[PDB]
C-alpha cells in the first residue's frame, strides 16, 4: 500500500487511526490492532434521523453472531465522537440508537468514505457500502446500495464463514 | 473517458457480441432502457470450481421477469468460448442450451470499465451490477474469485427498488 | 467568489445554498435570503460538546436582538443538519442545548467551513468566527477568535448597530 | 514556516525583520526578539490620518497591562520610518501622536501586511489587524474590524490574559475566567 | 530491448512468461526455458470458427518431422488456459482441437499478442503471425497473415532450415 | 492510413512518388497509379549484390502471369535510381541482373523504405519484404523474411487469385 | 508600451494615475493631461527627512522657468499622501517641505516606480529618476543619481529647451549654446 | 553580479575584458583593473563622427584633473579598435580626433554596450553615457544623455569629487 | 526561406536592407535592386587594416568585369559606414584604402552576418565570404576562405562564367 | 563537435565511418585514421552521373600533389558499397569512374551528408561540397557549388598550402605568394 490509493478487492485497505466510542467511552481504534481477525464495514447516510437503519439494528443486534464466529463488525460515520456516542447514550424516545454491542467510528475528516471510494463529494455523506477484510489487510468482498434499500447480515455472515474457511484450506465447496 | 461505473450513476454503455439462444446476436446495454439489468460476471468459460450452482445459476431467468427485471452473464472470455460453453452438456462441466446472454468482454474495454477487470491476468470477477430502467447503478457486488455470489441476493435487491422507487414517498421507520 | 480563494475581508462573501434547522425544521436559507440586512455569521461547537450552562444560553437570550436591531444571525457548524436538531430537542436540564431562536445552519460536506477558513481538516472542526455582512455581500468584520472564548453578544451588537451606522448613514465616531 | 505561506492560526507567525520607531529612536524589530513572551501586532492604517488619534492613546495605557501578564504591543503600517517618526513627533494637541510607550513598525517595503494578510494591494497600507502571539510562536487569534472601526482593547486583553488561563492549564473553561 | 516495444527483425524478442497447457497439465513455459533452440511463435486466434483448421494438423502430426532440427513448437491466443484447455480436451468432430503435443499459451492479458505487435485492441485478438526465433533469442523472421486463410507448413520448414544451413555454414 | 504510420494487414497503403526503371528509363511512379489491380510491393537490399539476381528472375519473369491475373509488380530499394539502370544494363554473365520486364523503385533518401517500416536503418539496407494491395488499397499479406533466403514465386500468385474469390465471392 | 515593461529612452513612457498632493488638496493626476507639453518626472526617497536636499527647491523655481519655457515638472515618492501633505503644510524652517508650485504624486502602492525601474524593492523607495518625456510620449533624457547627491537643474532646463529645439529644427546642433 | 541583469544603480559594475586602443597600442582593459580608484565609463557615439572639435577635445584632455583625486577616465564605442585607432591618429586638425591620453574602449561584437544597458539593438551605437564607479565596484551614479547633449566636464567630475569626500568622511553631513 | 534560418545553397539567401559606402558617399542598398542580375557578396576581415592594401586595390578594380557578364560586386564588414566611409578617402601614407569602384556595406548590427552564418559571435567578425545569388533569388555558389586568405577573382567569377552558359539563354 | 553540430568553420571536424570502395575492394574509412594530415573532402551526387566526372579524376589524377604537401583527399557520395564498387567496374568511356587513387567514402544511410548539412534531403543527393580540414581536425574551408559547375583543383590546392605554411610559423601572410 501507499498513501493515495482508493481500496480495491484484494488489495491492501488502507489503514486508520481514530477516535471511537467503545461500550460509551473513548478509545483509539486501528486496522493494527485487530490484525489476525476479519473486519466488516458498513456505511450509512446520516445519524440521529430516519431511513430506518434495519441494517445497523441488525448489525449491532447480530454483533454476537459475527464475534464468536471469528468476525469483526465495525461501524462508521462521518460525524464526531461525540454525535456518535450521544446516539448510543440517549435513550431511543430522543432519537437515540441505544448501546451497541460492536466499535462504532467517527471519521469527521473523511479519510475513510474517501479512502474506499464511497464518499458522496457533493453531500458529504456515504452511499450503503459493505466491505470485508482478511488478516492480512486484504479486502475480499464489497457490495453497495443506494440509500434507499438495506442490507442482509446472514448473507454477510456465511460468506465471510466461507472465506475464512476456504483461505486455510485453498478450496471452495462446489456448487 | 474512463468511466467507471460507480453506484448511483449511469451506466457506462457498451456493445458486445452475445449469445441469445444458441445464436449470434449484438447485446448493447442499449436496449433495455426502461428495465432493470443485472449484469454478472463469471471467472472462466468451463471453469474448474464446480458446474452444478452455475446450472442453477443459468435456470434462473423468469424471476427476474416477473419483478421485471433482465439478467446478463458478461466475461473477458470470447463470444464463441461461452457459446461452446452452453453448447457442451453438463456432464463434461458444461451447461447446454440456457435462457440467458453471455457477454464477451475479451477487447476487456467493459470489464475494464465496471473496475472488475484484473489487468494482470485478463480474467473477470465476481461482479454484480444493477441497473434501473433510468439507467442509474443501484447496486454492486463484489466477492473475491473462489466463491460464488447469490442469485438470491440480486432477486431480493432488485424489487426493494421496485416496490421504493414505485411508490414515489417515504416509508414509515 | 472565484471558484477558488479562502475568505477575506471587504471583498464580497462567498454565497451558500444549503439547507438549516430553523426553528426545529428545516427551512431551505441561503446567504442570498438576506439581502437588505445585515447578518452576522457565527460558527459553534460539534454537536453535544463540552461546555457550561451560561455562555450557551447568552447568545439564545440575544437571539431575538438581531432579530430587533435589523440584522439576522446564521449559526453553522461542521456538524450535521440532523445532529444539531436532536442538540436542541434535548433540554438543558438533561445537558441538551435547549430551544435557540436562531437558525442553525447545517454544513455536513464542510462547504461552509471551508469558504471562510476556519476548517482545520484533521478535525474536522470549525474554530470560532463572527462574519459581517452587509446588504451588499461584502466582509467586512472578520473574528477568527479559537476554540475556547465566549462569542461577544456585546462585541456582535456593537458591530452590527455601529457598522450599520457608518454605512447607513456615513459619519464615523471618533476615538 | 516557508518563504510566502499566508500567516494561519495555530502556525509559526512569518517572521520578520523590519525598522521601527521606538522612543524617537530607530530600532530592529523581529519576532525572534521575544521569545516566549508573547507579542500583541497591531496594524494602523496611515500616519497622520484624519482619524481620531485616541485609539492610539488607549493602547499605551493598556500596554502595562500587556507587561505585567508578559506580553509586549507592537504597531505597524506601510509609512515609512519618516513618516511614523513624524507622525509620534508632533505634539497629541497639534494633529500628531505625540510620544508614546509602545513600539511602532516601518513596513516601507510592504511584506508583513502581505505575510499577515492585513494589505490591500492597491492602496499599499494596513487594515485594522489584530495578531495574538504566542511563547513558540503560535497564531491562536487574528481580528481584523475593516477600517472604519477601531478595536476594542479591553477585549483584546481579555483574550491574552484568557488564553494563558488555556495554555497554562491545558484545559478549557466554558466559564472561568 | 525496453520493455513496451513491438517485435522487430533482427532483434531482441520481446520476453514473456505464460501460463500454458501441456498433454492435459498446467505448466509455466516462459521463454527461456527453449534457449539455444529454434523458437517456432504461432498465433492462432479465437476458436470456434466454421473453416477448417486443417493444416494445424499437419504441423502437430509432423512435429516429429520438425522437433529433428532443433525447433520449439508454440501457438499462442487470448482465451484463458481453463478455455484452451476445454477447445483442447473437445474433440475435433464435435469443432474442438482434441490431441496436441505441442504447447498452448494462454495470453488473456494480451502481453503476448501486444508485445510482438500481432493484436487488434479492439478485437482483443492476433492476425495470423509466426516469429522464428533463433539460439540467441533474436526475432530472424516475421510471417502475417490474415484472418481468412492460414499460415502454410512447408515454408516453414524451408526457411528454418536455410537459416539452420546459413547460420552454421556463414554460406547464403 | 495516416503519414508516418507504418502499412500492415486491412490497412490503406501509403502513397509515394518515386524514381524507378520501367522497360530501361527512368519514370515517376507513385502508389495511386495502380489503384484497380492488385499490387505485390517488395523490397531487396542492395544493387550489384548476389542472392538478388536468382531470385528477382523469378518474379520478373513471372510479369505476364501478373499482369494476367490483374496485377503489378514492383520491387523497391535503397539504392540510387542509377545504380539500379546500369544494373541493369549489366547482362547476367558479367551483369548482375539482365534486362526486365517489371518496374523497380529506388528510393536514395530512404523515406520510402522508411514508410512501410521494412528498412534497416543501421545498415540503409532493406529485408525481403512482401506486400500484396488490393484496388481499395488494403494490404491483405505481408511477409518479413531475412536476406540469406528467398520468398517464393508461387505463393504471391497462389495468395492473389486466393484472395480475389473471397473479394467478389464470400 | 507594455504592463511589465521598464521605462527605457526611445520608447513609449509608461502612463500614470496617482493621488497628488496639488496645493494642499488632493488632486488625481494623470499622463493624458499633459500632451502638449513635455513632462519633467522626478522622484524623491523619503518625507519628512533631514539635509533639506534642495534639489526639490531647485525644480520648483525651475518649475517656474520651466512652465515660461512650456514645460511641467513632478515629483513622486512612495510616501503616502497624508505624510506629504502633512509635509507640504509644514513649515520649511521647521524641517518641512514649505509651500511648492509643483504637483506632487504619491506612488503609495509602488506601481509607477516598477515600470520605469527605480524602485527598491526591499527598501521600498524610489530612487533619483530625472525622465523627459514629450508630447509623443517618448522620453529622450535619463538622468539616475544615488539618494544622497542632488540633480543639477541648471543642466535639465538646458537640455529640455534642447530638446524641444531639436525636434523643431529635426537636426542635430554641432555646439549648444544660450 | 549575476549575468542578465542590466547594470543598476547601488549594484555591482557589470565585469568585462575587452581590447582597447590606448596611446597608439592595443592593451587589454578589465575593470578589476581599476579596483581601488574610481572609475569612469562614457560612450562616444561613433569614430570619424560629425562633432564640435572643442567639446571633444575639452573631454579628452583633462585627464589630470581626475587624476588629481585619483581617477582613471575611459571612453568606448560599438567600432572595431582598428577604426578608433585610425581616429586617435588621424589629427583633429582634419577633421578627426587626434592622439588621446585616456584608453578607448572598442567592442565590435557588442558585450559591453549590452551589459551596461547602453546597446542600442537596431543600431549598433551607444548613446552618450558616463557612469561613476568607486573603489569597491559599487555604481554610484549613472548618466545615460541623448546622443545629441555631450556631457560636461564639471558636471562628470563635480560628483565624483563629491562621492570621494561624502563616503571618506564616514559622518553624517549636517543641513 | 524562413525567419530564423541562417543561410543554405537554393535556400535563398536572406535579403536585408543596409546603409552602404558607394563611389564616396551613403546609399541605401538592399538586395532586391539588384533582381535579375547576378550578385557576388564577399566579406573583408577589417577596415583600416595594416595587412595587405595591395590586394584590396585589385579587388575593388575590378567592377566592369562583373558588369559585362550582368553581374555586381558589394563587399561587407562589420565597421560603420561613418567607421568605414573614412577609410576610401585616406591615402596610403597613413593606411589607407584609397577610393574604390565597387559598393561597400557596412553591416555593423550584425544581422546580416548573422544571417548568412559566417560570423563568429565570439570576434564580432565576419570570414572572407563569398556568395553567388542568381536573378532567381536562388542562392547557385558559396565559399568561405578563413581570414588568412583573400579571393582569387577569376575564382570570384569564374563560377559565374559558367552559369551564364548554363543557363543556355538561348 | 558535440555530436549534433553541423559542419561549421574552426569547430572540430565530424568524426564519422563508412564502407569504402577503394581500390577494387571494399574497406573501412574513419576520420580517426589520418589523424596528423590535413584532408580535402569533396562531395558529388550520385553514381553514373551523366554530369561529367571531371571534379573527380582532377583531384583523383592528382592525388600525389594534395599528398608530398602532408595532406590527403577523401571524395564521398551517397550511393551504397556496391553502387560505388559497380561505378568503379565501368571505364569511362561507358560513364563509369573506373579505378581510382583516392578513398570514395559510401555514405547511404546519410551520416556524412547530414553531419556537414550538404545534404539534399528531399532527393537524398549531394551538391558539390570541398572543405580542409586540419590535422586537429577542425574545418577551415568549405565550398558548395550547385551541381551544374564542378570545383577547380588548382584554386583548391592554392587553399591548401597557405594554411599550412601559416600555422607553422603562426604568422598571418598579407599578400599571397604561391
Amino acid at each position: 500500500y501507499f498513501q493515495g490509493m482508493v481500496a480495491e478487492v484484494q488489495k491492501q485497505a488502507p489503514p486508520f487511526k481514530k477516535t471511537a466510542v467503545v461500550d460509551g467511552i473513548f478509545e483509539e481504534i486501528s486496522l493494527e490492532k485487530y490484525k489476525g481477525k476479519y473486519v466488516v464495514l458498513a456505511f450509512v447516510p446520516l445519524a440521529f434521523s430516519f431511513v430506518c437503519p434495519t441494517e445497523i439494528v441488525a448489525f449491532s443486534d447480530a454483533a454476537k453472531k459475527f464475534e464468536d464466529q471469528g468476525a469483526q463488525v465495525l461501524f462508521a460515520s462521518t460525524d464526531s465522537e461525540y454525535s456518535l456516542l450521544a446516539w448510543t447514550n440517549l435513550p431511543r424516545k430522543d432519537g437515540g440508537l441505544g448501546p451497541v454491542k460492536v466499535p462504532l467510528l467517527a471519521d469527521k475528516n473523511h479519510s475513510l468514505s474517501r479512502d474506499y471510494g464511497v464518499l458522496i463529494e457533493k453531500e458529504g455523506i456515504a452511499l450503503r457500502g459493505l466491505f470485508i477484510i482478511d488478516p492480512k489487510g486484504i479486502i475480499r468482498h464489497i457490495t453497495i446500495n443506494d440509500l434507499s434499500v438495506g442490507r442482509n447480515v446472514n448473507e454477510a455472515l456465511r460468506l465471510v464463514e466461507g472465506f475464512q474457511w476456504t483461505d486455510k484450506n485453498g478450496t471452495v465447496l462446489p456448487c
